[PDB]
């Protein structure tokens, strides 16, 4: 029941955290790649939400590095789409498990999360 | 103690030149070009030393140092900060916990002196 939220947008990351805390999830937030990298084995989560509109983080390369470094505890990757769609389609192709598109409901978030583990 | 060094730098050529000097000096080297790879390799490779470039436009070296302190990572490497124009960022990195620094441009033997000083 551990969830890592990766987003540079602190207000959005906080808003995501609130909805997950209602649905009884333990949340950690990373605003950058390094912190996301560390928390992947320091917090050791089951699902990682990964925002694809981070100017200083490329989601594709996160997915790439995950499956090409033979990392243990490799979580389910829920990709959060926005401005781009070529990025989104090749993130799922690269190895994102499921996605959310802008805009998404709080229920659409939790149903995506529950479909990912069950 | 080990001979493992993680070189963190987005400049592929600078990271390759650092790696060449360390390899020739009998160190085992991995490279990360971005923060996520750096953070992943810190677990999977467990370096004794991490060299951290302060001129990475997508990585703030202060965030790396603070993330290591705040998450309380086991078996942390010693951090050699590699600094460019921003002198205030250099001093901030050192005060916040960087173990040593190296100012760019540097010679091969200046790199080696720092690396050897961290392990001695």
């Amino acid at each position: 029941k551990r969830i890592l939220v990766v987003d540079d947008d602190q207000a959005m990351a906080a808003a995501i955290e609130r909805v997950l805390k209602r649905d009884h999830w333990q949340v950690e937030i990373a605003h950058n790649g390094f912190d996301a990298g560390i928390k992947l084995s320091t917090f050791e989560p089951a699902i990682m939400t990964l925002d694809l509109s981070m100017p200083k983080l490329d989601g594709l390369d996160v997915i790439r590095s995950l499956r090409q470094n033979k990392v243990a505890n490799q979580p389910k990757i829920l990709v959060v789409s926005g401005l781009d769609k070529a990025k989104l389609q090749q993130a799922v192709t690269e190895g994102a498990d499921d996605y959310l598109e802008k805009p998404f409901d709080n229920d659409a978030l939790l149903d995506r999360i529950h479909d990912l583990v069950n």
